[PDB]
């Protein structure tokens, strides 16, 4: 039997790390992309707290047995802890104490804390005062979480940084942190329309403040060249609705770089998307580009399956290249026939 | 090697027959439910020759190899004439001949002879005329047919009965396709707002009029219960947007009748939607319901997929049922459980 939760590393190639975290459900080889569960029928998938907690409610879902029997799904699953007005929390009601009970009863494996991510562009008291408020609400979740026995002793808990884009405050929220203790560690407040490069300056001083033995959660990101960035500056773990959310509106990732598949110019072209996909085996883009048109289900659910796919030989090369230390090498060559 | 067409009864049943059709891409087991090949990812499928002669064209589709090809299918694919104004044909151009040559582009193996569906209700003079005219098209489609070898030796045609609901039209015009010849026959003008009981009642005597020995398809039927009644009047084949059509708007079909599963009471409901499938295998009523209650596109798929594998499970007990000598004991059984 795993342990709760135990964090590994591999192998490191300068900042990049690659590695385990073992939990109860199964282990989570990093660095991870998490996909949503309700994509399609990956080592964790995420769960849509805010969602579920409106539909149809976290005690339903857990009367029907919790969310790894409703999905099922029964290796790990991360939840967001809804954050994303006042000292008690936020009416609409929610807490971190209400925010841990309803990611309890919904039985998630990995549990973020209740959090306030800070709008951009911010003020330094304005990024300041977020930031002091959401360390009060990581160390009630932490005491929330601590005092449910089943969640203290199956589950994990993450804290999430805060603090904008300012390395002072980044770094007082870090040892708030660390000194609360948690298993992971998420940079939060990045990916609300900062931009590649401020992204990456900002975490580029961030991620080194978190614990280097803990994992490094880059929560909303994101791009394909922002997940090699990132991973470039210690990142381990990543969430984003691109994959998902493109594959409805006509927009396939490939190793040259996104295209839109709707376009003209993919009528008569008989190329598979890109890739070891089931999609990218059997169909054409014409095919797909005809079945999208058309409006048919089917293609978006084709281009949803390859963009899920591809995110995850992504991560697999990434992790690869670590592990042989060519990492540097690999971002190199995707970069430049990415942007190609 | 299969031959170009051939039909053999294995067993029957009052007017019910089960066996099969060996074309030279495979056998088709009758009764026979003959999905849209673009619901997802049965013996053979149907393609949409109008939608593909406007999107991409049949002449593109024949570039990029033909529609077996273009979907990944590489079984029997049935296609209509794509007449569902003048005796030259339709100017909306299409004709008999344009019909034909546009199916040999896309590459069908069964061929729909071009006609006109008589408008319900119709008056004799009206659905007489109408008849005529189709059979004057049904011997310019065979003509055509025949011009072309590749076609000729490869593919199959069928004739199309038209007559609205008068059995002295529905006589003339089974005699007027026996004595073109027909490699099948479709009963064609039904499903066009009639209603069950006067279907079944143009059934009862315009199957005898076609030739025992060949196929007969029922064209756009249709509910569960009209399968089965059609195939008690001797049907063999049957094509129905109906599984995929429900699919998206939340309609299941199960052996205790249709189910909206948007419907609150499946809100909680662990059970699955009936069945076999691999959807009635892991996903329960109650997460179906989310899923389409959220918009999300995996619910649509799984609804489809469902609703696809329970026709094909209806086929298969209809042809069991026959084959065994059953068949009117399993439609009361049926009907009882299905209108309960
Ligand atoms: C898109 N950019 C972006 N998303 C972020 C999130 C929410 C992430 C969750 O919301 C949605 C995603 O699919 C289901 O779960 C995922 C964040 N969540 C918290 N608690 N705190 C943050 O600072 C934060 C920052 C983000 N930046
Ligand atoms: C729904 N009721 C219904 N559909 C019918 C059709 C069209 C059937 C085709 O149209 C659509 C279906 O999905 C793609 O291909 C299928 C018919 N087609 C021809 N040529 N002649 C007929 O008398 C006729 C009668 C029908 N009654
Ligand atoms: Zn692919
Ligand atoms: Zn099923």
């Amino acid at each position: 039997d795993r342990p709760r939760f135990s964090f590994s590393i591999a192998a490191r190639e300068g900042k990049a790390r690659t590695g385990t975290i073992e939990m109860k459900r199964g282990v989570i080889r990093t660095p991870a992309f998490m996909p949503v569960g309700t994509a399609a029928t990956a080592d964790i998938i995420l769960g849509n707290t805010y969602h579920l907690m409106l539909r149809p409610g976290a005690e339903r879902i857990a009367k029907l047995g919790g969310l790894h029997s409703f999905m099922g799904w029964d290796r790990p699953i991360l939840t967001d802890s809804g954050g994303y007005q006042s000292e008690e929390g936020v009416t609409f009601m929610l807490s971190p104490e209400r925010s841990i009970e309803i990611q309890h009863l919904l039985g998630s494996d990995i549990v973020m804390a209740f959090d306030e991510c800070t709008p951009y562009p911010a003020t330094p008291s304005r990024a300041a005062s977020s930031m002091e408020r959401s360390m009060r609400w990581a160390k009630r979740s932490r005491d929330a979480f601590d005092s449910r026995k089943e969640q203290a002793e199956n589950a994990a808990l993450f804290g999430i940084q805060q603090g904008s884009v300012f390395e002072n405050l980044r770094q007082q929220s870090a040892d708030a942190l660390a000194e609360i203790g948690f298993d992971g560690y998420a940079v939060g407040g990045l990916a609300v329309g900062e931009g590649q490069d401020e992204m990456f300056r900002v975490l580029d001083f961030s991620v080194p403040m978190l614990p280097d033995d803990k994992p490094h959660y880059l929560m909303g990101v994101g791009k394909p060249d922002d997940i090699v960035g990132a991973v470039e500056r210690g990142i381990d773990m990543f969430d984003c609705v691109l994959p998902t959310r493109s594959g409805r509106n006509g927009q396939a990732f490939t190793w040259d770089g996104p295209i839109n598949i709707r376009n003209a110019r993919f009528s008569e072209d008989l190329k598979p998307l890109d890739c070891h996909c089931a999609v990218c085996q059997k169909w054409s883009r014409a095919y797909i580009h005809h079945l999208i048109r058309a409006g048919e289900i089917l293609g978006a659910m084709l281009m949803t399956e390859h963009n899920i796919a591809f995110y995850q030989q992504l991560m697999q090369k990434i992790r690869d290249s670590i592990s042989e230390g060519r990492f540097s090498q690999f971002a190199q060559d995707f970069r430049a026939r990415y942007f190609a």
